[PDB]
Formats: C-alpha cells, sequence, structure tokens
C-alpha cells in the first residue's frame, strides 16, 4: 500500500491543476487565455500544486513554450523556484525542460539565469527498484542520459561542473553507466572525457570513487555493462607492434589485478549478485589473467591444499573406524528383542600401544580442526565450519566421556569426505558438477520437496492406520508413527522392497491404498522430479565453462584473502624497468582475420 | 613461467628502441629528424635490438618507407643484415615489409638486390602451438600465405626457388594447406603451380614429401582441409562422357588406396588426433571407394572372422564350465558358518573319457589364444591381448595345477564376451553403440566416478561406525569395513533392498543418515549421471553414420596389416589394359540437379 500514497499525490496533482484555471490555462498553451488571466488582472505566482508545482513548471511539463514565454515576463523568479518536496524536492524547470528532450527555452532559462547547479534531491530520483529511472540530481546528470549533445554542450558552456556528484556520491559518468541504453549513451562518456580540460590534480576525473569507493570503470564491470567495459577497455591499452595479422597488444591492469588492499575489480564482480556482472569475465585482458593467475601459482597451490584435505580426512577415518569398544559388560538386554546392541563404548583405556598410533590419529585430526577455526575467527564455508565442530564436539564428549558419541562422528564424517568436491573445481570437466548439485538440491528440490512431503503426510499417517490393527510381527513396516513415515520414504525412493507378506492375509484397504501410493508417487510424483533434475543438468551443462571459470576466480581471490606474501607474487609483468612505471601490465598476442 | 621470457625479451625491445634515440627516431616518421641525426653526425649503423633490430628493421616494421628511404643511403648492408637469436634468427627486412602486406621497398630492397632465399630459422617462426603462426622460412613462403600476388609475382621475377622447403622440409604448397583461411590461400595454389614451369625430373614440385614423408595432398587430408582438399581433387579427376544429367567421372586413386607400404591416405587419417580430417571420409571419391571395399572384399571376411570368434567363445565356455571339480573330501569347515564351499578343483584327474572331450575342447582355447598373441607380436587390442593373457594364465594354473584358478577364468569369460563388440561395427545400425559405451565410460564416467567416490566414503564410512555397536548377525549389510562399502554401492545404483529388520530397533542416528543418503545419492547424483549418459547419446545418435564410417576403415585399413594377399586384391579398376598406365582409378556415376 506504499506505491498508493505516490499516486494519490499524483492524482491530487491532476486535481489541484484542474481546479486552478491559472495551472490548468498552463496546460493547455492558449496564450490569449494566459493573456487575460495574466496581463489584466492580478494573479499570484505563488500557486503550489500537490508537491510543489508552478505553472512555469507545467507549462515546461506539458511541452508549451509558448506558455512559458508568457510566463517569464509575469515570474522573473519562478525560473529559480524548485519543487517542494516528497517526491520532487529542488527540481526546477531547468531539469524538466531537459526531459523533454528540449524546449528551446533551455536557452531562455539560461538568458533568464538558470542556476545549473540545482540539485533534484527528490525521493523520484535517488536510486531505488521503485524508481523506473535514475538520473542523478544536477541537469547536467539529465541532459546526459537522454543524449542531446548540444543541449549538454549549452551546459557546459554555462558553467555546468562535470566533477558535481549526488547524495551518493557518482559523477555524471557513473550515471551514464546505469544506463539501459549502453552503446547509445556510450557516445557521451567520449564527449564528456573531452570536457576533462582543466586537469585537475586530485584526478582527471576519470579515477573519481563515490561513497562506497567505485571508480566507474570499476562500476562498468559491477553493473556488468560488458558493452561499456569494452570501450573503458580501450582507453587502457596500449599497443605495441603488429605484425601482420598478429598483434602485440599490452593492457593496463591496475584496478582489475589485486593491489594494496584497493578490492580489486574482480572481487566485486564475484560478491555481487547481478548475475550478468559475471558476463566480465569472459573479456579478453580478463580472461588471459585469471587463465595465467590459475595455470600458474593458481593450481599447484590448490592441488597442494587437496592433497593435504585428502591425507588429514584419511587420518580422520582411521583413528574414527578404530574406536574403544568393550564387549557390554554392563547390563542384559532389557526389551526383549529390541536392544540389539553391545558394545557401549570404553571410558578412560587409553592403554594397548596400538591406540598409542590412534591417540596421535586423534590429536592429528584436533590440531587441523583448530586450524580451520583459527582461520575462520572472521556455500562451502558453512560446511567446513560445522566439519571442525563436529570434530571438536566428538573431542568434547569424549574428553567428558559420554555416552552418545557416534552422532557427532557420524554428522564429523559425512561432511569430512564431501567437503573435498570443494576441490573438484581445479580439476577442470569436473568443475561445474559441484554447480550441478547446487541447483539441483537448493534451486529444485527445495521448491520440491514441500510438495513431496505432503504426499508422504498422506500415505504413512495411513499405513500406520490401517497397520493399527495388524500384528507387527508381520510386517513390522509400522509399527510406529515416527518409523512409518522413514517406511514410507524408501517406498516413495523405490527402496524397500513393499510390505507384502503372502503367507497371511492384508487388510482389505491397504491393497486399495498401497497401489494408490504406487501410481501417484513412485512413476508419477518421482519422475517429475527427475523430469526436473535432468532439466537443470542440460541447463547448466550447456554453459559450463563460464561457470569453471566462475570458480577459479572466487577460489583464487578466496586463496588471496587466507594467504601471504613471498610465495605469492601478484601477477602481470611489473613496469618500472622497462620506462613504464608502477603499473604491472600484461601483454597478449592475437592472430586477426 | 616459459612465454614470460618472450614477452621480457619483448618489452627490452620496446626498451632498447625507446632508449636509443636513433630507433626511437626510426619509429616515427621524421625523415627531418633522420636528416640531422644521421646526415650530420657519425652514428653506427649496428645498433643491436633486444634480438637483433637494425633501425632499418623498426622502419620497415612500423610502416615506414620514408624512414628507410634515409636509410638506404647510410646501410648498404642492411638489407642484407639478419636478426640475431632466440625468436628471430636470420629474418631481415626483406621479410617484414612483405609481412605488412606491402611497403613498395620490397621493390626498393630488389632494387639493393635483396637476399630472396634468406630463411627465418627463429623459434617464433618454426612450427608450434605456442606460435600464432606458422609462415616457414623463406620470404617467398611468407607472400603467399598473406595472399600478396603480385609480391609474389615480384619474388618469382627475382629467382626465389618455389622448390624451397623449411626445417620441416614442407615446400610453400605445404604452408598454404596449414592456414585456417582455407579458400582465401585455395587461391594461391593454383598461382603456384603456373610456376611449376621447369618440370623436374624428381617431381613437377606436386608430390613433393616433407621429412616426415607427406605430399601435399596427402597432408591436406591429414589436416582436415577438406576446402582444399576438393580443389586438389578436381586436378587428380578425369571425367568421361557427361549424359544430360548423367556424368562418368573416373578419379585417380593413387595416394589414397593402399600401394606398395606407401602407408596410404586412409591410415594417416585415422592414425591423427585431429577430429576434423574424419571430415575428409564424407567426400565423394573416399566414401564410394571405402563402401566398396566394405560391401566386397570387407564385409564378408569380417563376418567369416566374427563366426570363427563365436564358436572359440563356445569352445571356450563349454570347456570352462565343465571343471574337474572333487567334494570337498579335504578338511571341515574351520570357520563357522563362513567358509561355505565344498569343490577344492581335482588335482590331476585326466581320466573319465566325457574330459578327453574337455582335454581337446582346452587346447582349441589355448592354441587360438596363442595366435592372437602370435598376431601381437609387434581400444580393443588391449582387450583381446589380455584376453588372451588370462587364458594363458589359467593354462599355467592348470600345469603349476595351484589353487586360485577362477580368477583368471573370471577375467578370461567377460573379456571373451564383450570382445565380440568389436565384430558389432560390422553390423550396421549397430556399429555406433559401441563408441556409445566408450564415451559413455571413458568420457563420462571416469570424469564423474572421481565425484561419486567421495560420496560413498562418506556414508560407508559412516554406515560402519554407526553398525559399530549393532550385532552384524541382523542387517550383517556392514560387518567389516571393506564389504560396507560393497554394501553402500549396490545402495547407491539402487540394487539391495535395503537394511531395515523391523524386528529390533534401529540405531538413532542411522535413519537419520540413510535418508540423507536417500536424496542426496539414489535420485540426486544417480539420476545427474544418467543425465550425463542421456546427453552423450543424443550427441552421438545425431552423427552416427560418420561415425559408423568411420569404423570401418579403421577396420578395412587393419584388415589389410594383418592379412596377406591372393584372396585380397587391391580395389579400384586397373589400368595399363585400357591405356591408362600402372595407376588403378574408379569410376563413379552421378545424376546432376
Amino acid at each position: 500500500s506504499w506505491a498508493q500514497s505516490r499516486d494519490e499525490q499524483n492524482l491530487l496533482q491532476q486535481k489541484r491543476i484542474w481546479e486552478s484555471p491559472l495551472l490548468l490555462a498552463a496546460k493547455d498553451n492558449d496564450v490569449q487565455a494566459l493573456n487575460k488571466l495574466l496581463k489584466y488582472e492580478d494573479c499570484k505566482v505563488h500557486q503550489r500544486g500537490a508537491m510543489g508545482e508552478t505553472a512555469l513548471h507545467i507549462a515546461a511539463l506539458y511541452d508549451n513554450l509558448e506558455a512559458a514565454m508568457v510566463l517569464m515576463e509575469a515570474a522573473p523568479e519562478l525560473v529559480f523556484e524548485p519543487m517542494t518536496s516528497e517526491l520532487y524536492e529542488g527540481q526546477t524547470a531547468l531539469h524538466i525542460a531537459v526531459v523533454n528532450q528540449n524546449m528551446n527555452l533551455v536557452r531562455a532559462l539560461l538568458a533568464r539565469r538558470a542556476s545549473v547547479s540545482a540539485r533534484a534531491t527528490g525521493t523520484a530520483f535517488r536510486r531505488s527498484p521503485c524508481n523506473l529511472i535514475y538520473f542523478g540530481e544536477h541537469p547536467l546528470s539529465f541532459a546526459a542520459c537522454v543524449n542531446s549533445e548540444e543541449i549538454v554542450r549549452l551546459l557546459i558552456e554555462h558553467g555546468a561542473d562535470i566533477r558535481a556528484q549526488d547524495s551518493l556520491g557518482n559523477t555524471v559518468l557513473h550515471i551514464l553507466i546505469l544506463q539501459p541504453n549502453k552503446t547509445f549513451a556510450c557516445q557521451m562518456y567520449n564527449l564528456l572525457l573531452s570536457y576533462d580540460r582543466h586537469g585537475d590534480h586530485l584526478q582527471p576525473l576519470d579515477l573519481v570513487p563515490n561513497h562506497q569507493g567505485l571508480t566507474p570503470f570499476k562500476l562498468a564491470g559491477v553493473e556488468g555493462n560488458t558493452v561499456m567495459f569494452q570501450h573503458l577497455m580501450q582507453k587502457r591499452k596500449h599497443t605495441q607492434w603488429t605484425y601482420g595479422p598478429l598483434t602485440s597488444t599490452l593492457y593496463d591492469l591496475t584496478e582489475i589485478d589485486s593491489s594494496g588492499d584497493e578490492q580489486s575489480l574482480l572481487e566485486l564482480i564475484i560478491t555481487t549478485k547481478k548475475r550478468e556482472a559475471r558476463q566480465i569475465l569472459d573479456q579478453t585482458p580478463v580472461k588471459e589473467l585469471v587463465s595465467l593467475k590459475w595455470k600458474r601459482y593458481g593450481r599447484p597451490y590448490f592441488c597442494m591444499l587437496g592433497a593435504i584435505y585428502l591425507l588429514y580426512i584419511i587420518c580422520f577415518t582411521m583413528c574414527c573406524i578404530y574406536r574403544p569398544l568393550k564387549p557390554r559388560t554392563n547390563n542384559r538386554t532389557s526389551p526383549r528383542d529390541n536392544t540389539l546392541l553391545q558394545q557401549k563404548l570404553l571410558q578412560e583405556a587409553y592403554m594397548t600401544p596400538k591406540d598409542d598410533i590412534r591417540l596421535v590419529g586423534e590429536l592429528v585430526t584436533v590440531i587441523g580442526a583448530i586450524i580451520i577455526l583459527l582461520v575462520e575467527v572472521p556455500p562451502f564455508h558453512v560446511l567446513i565450519i560445522t566439519y571442525a565442530f563436529m570434530v571438536l564436539v566428538t573431542m568434547v564428549m569424549r574428553l567428558i566421556s559420554a555416552s552418545g558419541e557416534v552422532v557427532p562422528m557420524s554428522f564429523a564424517l559425512v561432511l569430512g569426505w564431501c567437503n573435498v568436491m570443494y576441490f573438484a573445481r581445479g580439476f577442470q570437466m569436473l568443475g561445474p558438477f559441484t554447480i550441478m548439485i547446487q541447483k539441483m538440491i537448493f534451486g529444485d528440490l527445495m521448491r520440491f520437496c514441500w510438495l513431496m512431503a505432503v504426499v508422504i503426510l498422506g500415505f504413512a499417517s495411513a499405513f500406520y492406520i490401517i497397520f493399527q490393527t495388524e500384528d507387527p510381527e508381520e510386517l513390522g513396516h509400522f509399527y510406529d508413527y515416527p518409523m512409518a513415515l522413514f517406511s514410507t520414504f524408501e517406498l516413495f525412493l523405490t527402496i524397500i522392497d513393499g510390505p507384502a507378506n503372502y503367507n497371511v492375509d492384508l487388510p482389505f484397504m491397504y491393497s486399495i491404498t498401497y497401489a494408490a501410493f504406487a501410481i501417484i508417487a513412485t512413476l508419477l510424483m518421482l519422475n517429475l522430479l527427475i523430469a526436473m533434475m535432468g532439466d537443470t543438468h542440460w541447463r547448466v551443462a550447456h554453459e559450463r565453462d563460464e561457470l569453471w571459470r566462475a570458480q577459479i576466480v572466487a577460489t583464487t581471490v578466496m586463496l588471496e584473502r587466507k594467504l601471504p606474501r613471498c610465495l605469492w607474487p601478484r601477477s602481470g609483468i611489473c613496469g618500472r624497468e622497462y620506462g613504464l612505471g608502477d603499473r604491472w601490465f600484461l601483454r597478449v598476442e592475437d592472430r586477426q582475420d
């Protein structure tokens, strides 16, 4: 009900103007009606609309220069007049005539000396999904996005600063990147850099960060505007010789590669949620870098880390498949034929120097688990952190030496093995299968488990009530309700044989009810899930090399934030020896057509 | 870190020239700066670059005739000057001005009598995946690939030999085939054969082999350049009459068919790893040949060989399903309820003349196995060779008459049957299914088994530890760890019933842990593999008739290298009777449009 208040305040505009004879005459270009209305009788110029209108705004708004030409004699000051509030704050008609692509009142408003530094700080201008557009504050920023080139040139020649910023600190170059017209506004980026002319010592306007620290070049990758991003890259390259079809370009690589905690571009591509920002990875100075950062120094450190984790888990299972485990020298089986178990897990027997090997092997896991936690003092981290807890839980479970120590080990073990699937990504032709797991679970199953869980709560609740009458000595599939659900779930997945005795009679309802479950769930609801998961695999494998490439970048950056220098140099050829300065470049070779 | 050394040596070029005022003036075409720099003061001409530059090379390189015209007065000898080393060896500016498609300095370098036999024997010119291009040594070879026709004509008129060869012995015709521009360089093949003019008695330049014995025509099929390959075939045909829409062409078939150990084209298409070389098979003189070589003399010898192998295996199983096998007259079952077995396989009882049939039938397999090995004294050979070993192993296992003779027989038997899938290829509509096996195993499963083997090492290791407490008399699925893995694998593939007793209680962790395994592995990871293998079948069956055609060629050639003459004539109509010479041709008929 929030956007309703916008429209109520927008209908009132259509009401206040409709009830005022002045501003209704401001709508239609009836000069002769305005002559009798203004020049003859006295009328106030400050008739404020629903959110701060003037008639001079309305004549600007409904494409009326001719009405606005009448106003300038009566209104010397409404040129400077802003709009009041709550959608439109600080907006004046200088902003408005720009938005309507021209009026030539833009000339006349500057002939009345309109302030070009006025800030449209209203709610409707600030960046939001609720707003269909984002043009910033200053009217110079407005003319850029609408592509009115001479009107832009009319603004610089009247002293509009290109270096002006909004509430978010975005300059006008940042606003150009946010446009869905990509190549259509890309020419404006060429135009406005020609108006850098007074070189500021701070920046030459092309490196200016916002309040969240974004240069427009880094903003281009984060917003995924590849068409913008190529064109800014055309400036960044510095080519060497060409050799027939061969060409030696030399890309800049300053903001792209990691710097002295600059928070490089490759980080912010991964951390953002805009999926089309990962289209930046296929751009040719980027794609070569992360290939070079992987084929050297990325892959062998990763494979060295993988072999350690293998020997960690093998050391874990070996001290976990060997456990103390006395015979059940304690009490006899008190429920008949129920408590089949005989071990009950020894207390403090740390003798038998085979266990001294096990004592050493137990310490290796505990030491390695703390290392993971000492890393993680600040989708797989949640596994490896909780892996380490279940090691520490069963460590404290054995120090207290309490009873239920199988459940932390069973939690630790499957999570211990399945967390080497993290290491499968650095072995291309095995990379995107992890992504196939994630979309099938979190994107498909967790929006289809909710439907299947309904049906099992029908039939398992049914089958229990059918077999409340029966002796659970024969077909004990449904002796109690909690295991009745567990029985039906394996019947849903076609695991259990299906309860059928052939020795005694079955109740009459079961044969009806099970064949119902056979149709609706075994062939029907199950294969629908298989049809879902089959579509996801084909949807993933069509694009898998981009997705493997996204894994390498996410790993390499994560390898940087968890590993110091002196064994990782930063990639790219250094400058400073070849007369190139502090910028670390890289070159690449390409045959043409 | 190897290609880094190229770029360091390439940046130094951008440094040495940048620090030398001469060679920096060689970059930009400032004649007036060169006038004061050269004509006024003394400057050495031998200022060598990073790998052997001269200023005369640089002015040639950065498109500067006007700078190079200044140099020719001061440099009478740098026309002849090569580049020094390690990327560029023997390269001179005669090579360079060719690569820049023209300079008309090509006229002026020949006006200074440039040696057109100079060899660019550098590392960057030799054939490599590291090099983006391959142009050979001589500058005549350079002008051909870049398609500068008159510049080529300018080189023949100055005595450049067309018969020149590189380090690999490739002539310029071989270099044309290696170009990715296929029809764009195909016209050069027409041009240069016009310059065969002095007919050498060795070859007329169109049959010249390289150091690995490749005529350019055979190189065209090996490199898979079908567009080249059609055009060379246009020369090879010699058509007879045309009859309205009917046409009787008569193809040459000299290098294509097998010759006196020529190593024919059809061999080298199969033996190469470039997959697009198997696009040559669909070309119409080729495709007809291997069809004729199969429909006669290829299929019936293959079917005769298939029937023998059937009667071989039937003779094998019949003497292997009948085995000596005494009762266990030896020791009693020493572990209780464990060693259920009663045969222990008789020693030297070769009596009971039913076994004399078995003795003869045993010899038939041993004789046939040695025949395979006597063939293989020099993807299915590895099966049929190891098949023969497991026959010879169980042969020696019975001569020593040791105990464990079931394991060589079990190895021999499944490999004995599955090796008739080799014979399925000569039965079209059954051919490519073997290829469907190979891609599903070696191309899909062996890059997905590594992921599934992780998960079973989780759960089978888990389920053992859960059932360490339990009595293995009930649910003995996990009594020991080595068979615990074997239990879970069949649960992964939905084979075992799933362990559930309903008579005793289960431990609390199992119901949690098994349902985890039920979701993640039975429906999820399993069907992902089925989604992979389903995609491979559709990818194969879309193109299966080309792949069946590739099997016939691979079989027929292999049938030639393992079968003498006098029952295999070489295909194609012989010449020499019809005035056609020693070349064995073939004709074919085709209705037109």
